[PDB]
């Protein structure tokens, strides 16, 4: 059937009875009233059963051996569905497929019922998920720590061409994967004030919110290792949240508990944008405060909570603990770690600081200013008074270090301050992370360099040793084996299976680049993938597409810097050219654009309306026929990504050079047999460098060109004046060609494009369509297109998160990865 | 060990492995980190396993045979713990005891970990629970329908002698008994307006709240029948509760979902008191609207949703459905049933009314005015506009019936109206229930008569056939076998086990009234029970009592009509007499008073402070010694009741004649070997009538005496003037003898007692202490005290809820009870 494992005689039989056990005893249903949803759950529970055994021994193991522990703090974990992934990592896919078949059910139909764990916005959240999978696969004693939002990223609905947001009640029917651990609930404080008494400061008169942990298992790939992802939930204490007496109402007191519990209610839907709301800050401290207590508790036990030097010496803390900050969201972990060490454990400042810096590491994910976290002091002042005092003290000492290194450099001092003066004083979380971490890293080579040359230049001059790079990657398991079993099979037919946990081995495929059979096969799976997607489209969304056309897709969050608008201009151009010479042949294309716009991002929501507007015109023009279709992919999410990417021919990664930190969707497309048209931005540079620029469609300004243009000054009018095709499009928008009933509907877009384009869309227009012509040319030559594909796929190895994690492990955490199978799952009950 | 069933070889082995299965796979724990709470859950899950098989066949059975269905609507279901009760009804107690013993655990210690299902205030809620157990035991196709509050009755804490309320988070660690059924979620409407168009009225522009059902199994006693208790939970729709666009904030929209979900958040803590809050009304319509849709759906399927006359003829509705209204809380079911039938199904008014009246039955639970539900019209007008129109129409037609029966009786007309004029117009829910039901019943003979003679006299004259009586009862399973296995064993040793489901058989114990062995045994278990309780007291609450003294206990909600105050006066009297003649012998007593006071009931909270105040003085007077102890039983609840009642010697049921509808605690004490001192009120009358007045300690005014006194006019001063002992107590309170630091602390109590005692406490004082002397006299003669006990126990049979339910079944529902064992639980998987 494929290499989804063995469909053993004994195990298929075993699976079936357990499926029935759960349908009866767990779901309390009988075959006569069970619905597909019930069947999905019976299975989920049956599969979940197979990894609890391993989960328990893994955790027990780490307790015995006591290795250095890795704590990945992130406010986002974009997990997606987990049924299939679990079957794959446990080599259960074929057995389950067989068993469910014998039970008369279609496993695939059941998998579609699982809701997505959308506790993330996009790239940042998904990276965290891929990392977790890789850390488990590499045998690291790692724990993912986050917030268990009851409402993840909103579900996107397109009404009249507009995006409509609606709550994502992913827990409505329950989550068979998590395990509530109410017995490990911890308290978290807010507000209050600071008392300075005799021997130390005291954080007093605080409001308490409880943090209840929920554990979700993270299985490594076929190595019997199952790590843990701990998500915190906010719960109100039953005392003060009722006990603070003297009139108000008993009923009201109980109803008001949903005020402390609102902390973990919903994820903020912003991608690459900072919103200074109190609720957000509360979420940030919540996950940090709770997690740290859990980290220290585990440390106090270790082998110190037995003997060792005997005396809670936190000197070995950094030798046993490593906490990675996914962006600045969990930045409060630094001043919080100090608070505990200094205020509670009573360590001297300097000893505490040394420990803190040695255990903390920060990862930066963007360079755009509006995404940078700068919290107003009055907020920190009210909500976390002691933390503010600690930050000021950290700042004081840090600046003193600077002054001593650059005597007289007074401007440098204000520039590096963690505190920003002005309208309102703010705290620059990024400066905080750099100062309190022993390593700061970028997510792509170019991005990392930009940090050193630009944004954090002063910091780099002060401590050049801190700065590193760790190019992002993706998991070959979910992003290849899971979503594209067809391609994975033919690859395995030639080079084996060892590449799933050693993607570098894909290079061996280079020697089949001229293989007639392979070329035919690679081309076959892609054709099958396009047919399956074209079907899914009519199934769930309804209104036909042509599977023979070039599948041109751009899927990622909607942003001005991602330039979906640039993609739009090309589409309209294609349309106009066809309308000019109707009977001229052109390579058919189905351009698919999908992504979510943050609710408050007006421009982004305007662009979505534009895309659908274009499709309304283009898709109903009889002269165009099936040569050009414009489709907006609704509710783009992980599960949807697993469907389009494998069916894509052309991957669009066209951000303005220097704005996309790295990108990961690009990597997903490269590994699944799609060719990339893009700019020298983020990881695109390393991808082309890996596959050879001849096998990539690069175009547009490089970073330097962008800067040159900024010195000069960007004037869009020039481009409007010198390019008729471009002018023609702008006037079409301006006159309502795409919005008849509302002629001025797109005035904001035009106005912006002509007068305030921060991302110079026009500057890359010419080189973009020219480049687009080159890909159409190559598509006309199937054999050569496929050979170029084989060059990309065979060379994507470097982009596996296993590589990235191995680097973090060695160069930052100080731990050695291991592909050693944990001693089976075997029963055991001590 | 006892008759808690057989500890079979095969089953104890089977139990143990399943216990382990759950500890591992369900709880995801290993023996090395498992805590008592974990062990309790492993067991709970293991036990729950044994009744899902029976649960499924029971429900399937009712689907095949299609009998008349009984729907018990109540806003309260005071369930308590359910582990032990389930073991008892399934004959699993000894096997589980053995198995857990072999696993090295103390079952009793684990049972104490289970949280109480406190979804009730007191008597009314507990009755519902006992009924459910009896309906299952009698093989009725009955369903308990209610609200799944996430916060039940508050947990009571005594701080400085005062009651402190704190949220009862009973779901904190989960509820292993319930089964969420999100797939059966129903919509419920609120607000909106009424459109009258061509063919009918339409309820429009309503706000929607979803109702999610949760099923809890209700096992009959050893008959393999497992009925269902369906509790609704409020859930917000994800559309409009987000989709009603045009600014407000996406985050705020999501946080605001906890506004529609507040409906099922908390139970109103009022007992015998009406609070006209909108939230309460919302809870009432919520449970009614959801339940009815479920009732009709089930009906539409029946055997009509196949063939029959073919044409949704609701003529057979009453032959297939019976809905019992537990008090007026679910009264909206009447106008709602009409709404559906008339508005949606399109039946003519008269046909709809005939059906409604024929399927609805109302049970009244109190006669005090402040407990009567009278909803302001402006509230119904805003929240349920169509229902108001229906009520007015029901009223119109009803009054027309009255006018026709009593021509010219204009005062009768305004008296019987469902609508009450005055300050604000109100709707008398009680009048509504009488008019729309085919039967109205009281809960005790005297209470039922009072309804006919007083409160509902006019209604009785109009339709004398509607009025009946159904004396309350309690379940012998939980209230005897479960809480007093010792007494149950010795009874079974002589007369067998058939009495557990046929309590009348207890009469056979009369012939052992002179049996020397029995007398010794009955006396022995009571001594063991008192020793166990005296221990529990020092264990969990700490501060000693004497197990040789008379256990004088009064446990029930705190009310002015229950007269805990009268009990207080006696206690102080005993104290004063001892202080007068220290070296005179008196029968030692431990008087225990416990109960919860509604948060807003100032007087009730004042009485609690008084009780503790008395104990502070009495319990620390060296001259008193161990002859007199005053203890306030904290957080009285079902689980606590199961501990005190079996250890009680004297049961206090001293309400003012005519105020306690029936009472059930009284019955609990009678069946557990305690003697009763009380007034001729509620079921007390029937109890003494059953055991013979010579075996009861009756005292005080009868109902007639109370009325005579009211004609005359009640003046407390008289009693104050003629009784020195009484005067002495009042002046002690007035001068701060019991409240040194705050001398005027009890001025409200004294003031009330002297000037506004609605329950004439003073009027029964003399006869009460005199009577109390008689019980002390009898306690001095162990042999005779025990013989009188045997007379009570042997004669309590009539007070089993099996008797009550059998009467409801035959005289109201039109169904025949059956003690037929359902065809085993045996596997089966069709
Ligand atoms: O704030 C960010 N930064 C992002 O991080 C991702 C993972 O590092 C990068 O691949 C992406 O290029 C960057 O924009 C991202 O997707 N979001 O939301
Ligand atoms: O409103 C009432 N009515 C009550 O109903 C119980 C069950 O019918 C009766 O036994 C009790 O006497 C009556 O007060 C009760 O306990 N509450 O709260
Ligand atoms: C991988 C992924 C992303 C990131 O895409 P980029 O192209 O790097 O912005 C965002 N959303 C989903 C659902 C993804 O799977
Ligand atoms: C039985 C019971 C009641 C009712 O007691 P009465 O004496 O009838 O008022 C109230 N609370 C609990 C916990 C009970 O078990």
């Amino acid at each position: 059937i494929s290499v989804r494992g063995l469909a053993g005689v004994e195990n298929v039989t075993e699976l079936k009875k357990n499926f029935n056990r759960h349908l009866h005893f767990t779901l309390v249903k009988d075959r006569n009233v069970a619905t597909p949803r019930d069947y999905y759950f019976a299975l989920a529970h049956t599969v979940r059963d197979h990894l609890v055994g391993r989960w328990i021994r893994t955790q027990q193991h780490y307790y015995e051996k006591d290795p250095k522990r890795i704590y990945y703090l992130s406010l986002e974990f974009y997990m997606g569905r987990t049924l299939q992934n679990t079957m794959v990592n446990l080599a259960l896919e074929n057995a389950c497929d067989e068993a469910t078949y014998q039970l008369g059910l279609d496993m695939e139909e059941l998998e579609e019922i699982e809701e997505d764990a959308g506790l993330g916005n996009g790239g940042l959240g998904r990276l965290a998920a891929c990392f977790l999978d890789s850390m488990a696969t590499l045998g690291l004693a790692a724990y993912g720590y986050g917030i268990r939002y009851e409402f993840g990223i909103f579900n996107q609905k397109i009404c009249g061409g507009w995006q409509m947001e609606e709550a994502d009640d992913w827990l409505r029917y329950g989550n068979p994967w998590e395990k509530a651990r109410p017995e490990f609930t911890l308290p978290v404080h807010f507000y209050g004030r600071v008392e300075h008494t005799s021997q130390g400061a005291k954080w007093v008169d605080t409001q308490v919110v409880l943090a209840m942990p929920y554990d979700t298992p993270v299985p490594g790939y076929r190595n019997n290792v199952v790590n843990t992802m701990r998500l915190w939930s906010a719960k109100a204490p039953n005392d003060f949240n009722l006990k603070d007496f003297n009139v108000g109402g008993y009923i009201q007191a109980v109803l008001d508990r949903n005020l402390a519990e609102n902390i973990s209610r919903v994820l903020y839907p912003n991608d690459n944008f900072f919103e200074g709301k109190e609720l957000r800050l509360k979420q940030e401290y919540f996950v940090v405060a709770a997690t740290l207590q859990d980290i220290i508790r585990r440390f106090k036990s270790s082998k110190f909570g037995c003997r060792d030097p005997v005396r809670t010496n936190f000197d070995a803390f950094p030798d046993k603990v490593a906490i990675q900050l996914n962006d600045t969201h969990p930045s409060l972990a630094i001043p919080e770690l100090m608070r505990v060490l200094v205020d509670l454990e009573r360590l001297d400042w300097d000893k505490a600081w040394e420990v803190t810096v040695k255990t903390c590491a920060y990862t930066n994910h963007t360079v755009i200013p509006e995404a940078l976290e700068r919290w107003p002091v009055h907020l920190l002042e009210t909500l976390l008074p002691r933390h503010l005092q600690i930050i000021y003290e950290i700042n004081q000492r840090f600046l003193n270090r600077v002054a001593a290194a650059f005597p007289g450099d007074v401007d440098r001092l204000r520039r590096m301050s963690l505190v920003e003066e002005g309208a309102v004083k703010r705290i620059n979380m990024a400066h905080l992370c750099i100062a309190g971490s022993h390593a700061v890293n970028g997510v792509a080579r170019i991005h990392s360099e930009i940090l050193k040359k630009t944004i954090f230049k002063d910091f780099y001059e002060l401590e050049p040793h801190k700065f590193q790079n760790k190019t992002n990657g993706i998991t070959p398991r979910r992003w290849l084996v899971l979503c594209n079993p067809g391609l994975a099979e033919i690859i395995a037919e030639r080079i084996g299976e060892e590449y799933i946990s050693d993607l570098d081995q894909l290079r061996k495929l280079l020697s089949y680049v001229d293989d007639e059979a392979f070329i035919r096969d690679v081309a076959k799976v892609k054709q099958e993938n396009k047919l399956k997607f074209a079907a899914y489209l009519e199934r769930e969304y309804k209104v036909h597409i042509n599977p023979n056309s070039l599948f041109d897709v751009q899927v990622k969050r909607i942003h001005e810097y991602k330039r979906q608008l640039l993609n739009c201009l090309h589409v309209i151009t294609l349309y106009n050219r066809i309308k000019k010479e109707p009977n001229k042949f052109v390579v058919p294309r189905t351009v698919m654009i999908g992504g979510k716009a943050a609710p408050g991002y007006h421009m982004a929501k305007m662009i979505i309306k534009l895309i659908t507007a274009i499709g309304d015109v283009v898709n109903h023009d009889p002269v165009v026929g099936d040569r050009l279709r414009v489709i907006f992919l609704e509710n783009y999410r992980v599960s949807l990504a697993e469907k389009v990417i494998p069916a894509a021919d052309l991957s669009e990664q066209i951000s303005t050079a220097g704005t996309e930190a790295s990108g990961t969707g690009n990597m997903k497309f490269m590994l699944n047999g799609a060719l990339t048209i893009g700019t020298m931005d983020g990881a695109n540079v390393e991808m082309a460098e890996e596959a050879g620029e001849e096998n990539f469609f690069i175009f547009g300004m490089r970073v330097e060109d962008v800067d040159r243009l900024d010195q000069r000054g960007y004037n869009a009018q020039e481009y409007y004046d010198r390019i008729p095709e471009l002018r023609q499009i702008i006037e079409q928008l301006s006159s309502g060609f795409f919005s008849p009933k509302q002629p001025d509907l797109f005035k904001d877009i035009v106005n912006m494009l002509m007068h305030h384009d921060r991302f110079k869309v026009f500057a890359d227009y010419e080189e973009y369509v020219k480049c687009q012509e080159r890909v159409s040319a190559l598509y006309k030559n199937p054999r050569e297109w496929t050979r170029m594909v084989i060059r990309n796929i065979a060379t994507s190895g470097k982009f596996s998160s296993d590589r990235t994690i191995a680097q973090y492990a060695r160069e930052i955490w100080g731990v050695e990865p291991s592909r050693q199978r944990l001693p089976a799952p075997d029963e055991k009950i001590p």
